[PDB]
């Protein structure tokens, strides 16, 4: 037997960084959770108890905290590129650094209508994430994503004309609730290294905001033929509004709201056009996935 | 042996209600999770397999869905009063109905700056809750609450002058991070019945909003002497801005952000006034509780 | 306004203790999560920023770790009595200590059929808990519990003869699945202080084991007339097999497994006596509660 | 733009199956959660609102319930092969079926030492899983796994001799706690189709049990040089005890138990060889991964 593949590192490193402006007196906070896994010439650590090759996970932990000290933590695409680059450059035998970041929202608190200088709220559990892969020779791969964007529309969704057979029981419909948790991942064209990432920084924060805008706009206005149809439209536009994206990937669960028929009770009319009260379903859920690139 | 106390019912009933305005074309959605437990003359169901006394939990489930059909679901204080009242009036042997509601945020989506008529986002995991207890003879007790309000301030919190002894190691401080998840519960003066609840309805939605405003304002501006000091101030004001509240209760966990000392590394200065990067702590957490009434 | 009630302390203190036998070479591990909240003359900490009265939560954290060092951590009833007593005796102004412990299972690993001396598995997420309340003057109140005992029986449960009305749709049944997560809490007669707890120690571990045995035996063999009927029987016996219990409390959710009718598909027969495949329901759930004492 | 990749289906389908032996009177229960995603010629459903190509997720839900009715649900490798095969054979335009199953433990209850015929306990949250990929032309790929196996050893783990530099602070050690949640995935050599799966069935249940045995045995007895070293040894043996495995993959988080130094308190000695009481750490965690094949 032999080691086909190996990576190791530190997961779930919670990190908080405060930037204190002395002019304005205005503080800004950033909170991340960071994962770093390294690959390279480390298989002897697995086969020959050879720890000489192991950069301790604790040191990787340390290094995250240092790198966040010595460098900006935002935008995460950059921070992850920095942190990843660090480990391949620092260590001869480490040939890949895989950095995952989840950004937790700390939104400035409005007080009577005045951005408070040092108070924030977690205004949503919506996450911004990156997956940065820094590989010796092959530059830097970046996947940016938003996840946990939970939305619903009460009408202006349909689903009709789907295969019917001895396994079908679902009734065609022209009016229904559509609700989903949006997972939207855009993959950047490979960068040569840290310099090229540094040059594209403004596009990171800017493209994230666009993915969100588009997801929400499209979800809202599209008289959805299906989840399939509506997710494709979102992906179309993110590609079209930013050239450096090679691929957009949506994963959308269909959180079903069933009709409750209460006609058995004093002929009470709650289905079809008289549908008011629905039983939101926890499980099961449709899951719909799409990857979209350039033709 | 004997039954000292007994309640039963249906938990985790997810409920969704849509209100379709035909003038404006504008839809509004409400989503709840509801629990109902009944008490009364039911001990034989426990001791003598006497199911004659059991209003099936399934029927209670049905009844929730019906009551939401036939009545407004908002504000929850009212819906819970209605749903509770129903069961004590309907059934001779049921002498108490305990209704718990959690309201899940569906905020109208802004699109280019125009309230969309039928699209919503779950803009926070912050919950509005009620606990309605409807007891034959003793009218209606209501506890309204907000929970899951996660906040943080980077400065303008202190904690000094606390007991020191052979068990103390914590260093006094004049500048620190304070972060908490706010649990704020206000208890209404007993109502006589459903009529009196119905007459106080405008105060429900209005008092909730005030509890939130006050929690956020006070948390922000107060140069906190302690969590104790700051939570008391919040409770003070909620009492003072609404007469029908008998008691305000805060429960606040202290989510600690530890300083990371990186001086061992190239003399890097990250503590005291040079604190930038902190390790948010998952556990343990201070937990601080206060109930405040009228003197 | 005024402080009606106040408690504070440290929550979620994870604690691990190893006992190294030097004769046998055999190690034993205990892992807890501990919460301590104190009451007493502390209201000035809330009203007058008077921190002099606050035993820092950090020190309480320290004290837990010390007390576990200097004392046995098992059984939890005792550890909690010790830890609680400590704080009322040590501090003049602290008049109550509330200690909550959750014990996490570390079961010795069997290897070829030989208790390994230092390897363990978390063989279930079933928790043993205590709630110890140590109050100056009023001795020590103890509530012991088991929670998270997830069980199911495929048959030998029924539910018929329950109220039917214009809110009922549930069909009587003589054969069904019953599945629940067992919450069983037994309350000890008040102890005078730490000495009396110390004298009743053997009964703690011994009564816990009995509550479990009884819960499982009774759940299994009882042709349940209802959840009500079956939980009462369990409580009956725990009371009857240990004299120092004043009250037994069960909370049992009814995790429903619905029949799936597949007759619409090639006349496939899956209901009634031909029921094989069921859809386990996540929500809603019946919730059934009973407190049982001595008549 | 164009659809690079697409799959859709039903997730989180909870499924329960009872087998009633009429001879013995002995019932046996199986509970799964199932996910099915299909690929094939479905891109028009995304681009042209062409629902004709969509096998409704609801029908896929139905099909799972039927397939479990008409076929054995155990072992999951087989059930998943059956369920996957079904969809590629049934539908001309569906070219791949991806089936994920999680098996939830229902262990027969021992009562006085007699396997009860119809009562079971969820004796662990340890999961058995499969990932079955059924692709038109390319037969059936199966990944079997165990996850959520939470273990700990108090001693007989070490970690010394690892790279040290200006980022290192971790102290070498010869005695420490090692604790992890085991994720062990074994990948089967490709099968031609359902017949070949059917012929290898006895090996499925049998290889799972071996992966568990080996994981536990090796974890226990190995004086671990590192997590790396110990996971490799486990993988080695699973490969060596079953020929049809092509690759074994372990993912092991290192759940750290920190030493608490209590010397500041009455010179209390709790570090090094006097370590008794430790603070289990929730985060961060080392994460260690290895894939092992045949050289
Ligand atoms: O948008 C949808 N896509 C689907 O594939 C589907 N299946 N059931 N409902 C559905 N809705
Ligand atoms: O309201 C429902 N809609 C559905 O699509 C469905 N499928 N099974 N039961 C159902 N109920
Ligand atoms: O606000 C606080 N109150 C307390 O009681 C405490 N203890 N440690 N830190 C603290 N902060
Ligand atoms: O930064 C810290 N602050 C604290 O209050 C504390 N208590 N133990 N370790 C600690 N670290
Ligand atoms: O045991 C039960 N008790 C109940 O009260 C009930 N209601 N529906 N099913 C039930 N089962
Ligand atoms: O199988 C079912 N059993 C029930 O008790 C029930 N109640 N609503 N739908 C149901 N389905
Ligand atoms: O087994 C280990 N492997 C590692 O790579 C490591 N790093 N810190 N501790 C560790 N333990
Ligand atoms: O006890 C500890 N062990 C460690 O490996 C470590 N790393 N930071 N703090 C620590 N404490
Ligand atoms: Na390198
Ligand atoms: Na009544
Ligand atoms: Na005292
Ligand atoms: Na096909």
């Amino acid at each position: 037997s032999a080691v086909k593949a190996a990576r190791y590192g530190k997961d779930n490193v919670r990190v908080y960084k405060v930037h204190k402006d002395e002019k304005t007196g205005v503080q800004t906070v950033y909170e991340m959770t960071v994962c770093v896994l390294l690959e390279g010439e480390i298989e002897t650590s697995y086969t020959k108890a050879d720890n000489s090759v192991i950069v301790a996970t604790d040191s990787i932990k340390n290094t995250i905290y240092i790198t966040a000290k010595q460098n900006p933590v935002t935008p995460p695409e950059l921070f992850g590129s920095i942190l990843g680059t660090h480990f391949i450059e620092k260590y001869n035998h480490i040939h890949a650094a895989h950095v995952n970041i989840v950004c937790h929202r700390w939104t400035r608190m409005d007080i009577d209508g005045k951005p408070h200088p040092h108070s924030f709220i977690r205004d949503s559990e919506e996450k911004r994430n990156v997956q940065v892969d820094v590989v010796e020779g092959k530059g830097i791969d970046i996947k940016s994503s938003l996840s946990g964007l939970t939305v619903l529309k009460s009408t202006n969704s349909q689903f009709w004309g789907f295969l019917r057979d001895e396994y079908t029981t679902l009734k065609e419909t022209w009016d229904r609730i559509l609700s989903t948790d949006v997972d939207a991942t855009w993959q950047w064209k490979n960068f040569s290294g840290l310099q090229e990432v540094r040059s594209h920084v403004p596009k990171f924060d800017a493209t994230w905001a666009t993915a969100r805008e588009v997801t929400l706009k499209t979800f809202a206005e599209d008289n959805s033929a299906s989840v399939q149809a509506t997710m494709y439209k979102m992906a179309e536009q993110i590609l079209a509004r930013q050239q450096l994206i090679e691929t957009v990937e949506y994963s959308l669960p269909n959180k079903h709201y069933f009709e409750i028929d209460l006609s058995w009770h004093k002929g009470l009319q709650n289905t079809g056009k008289n549908a008011e009260v629905f039983a939101p379903q926890s499980d099961p859920n449709g899951l719909i996935k799409c990857t979209v690139g350039r033709s």
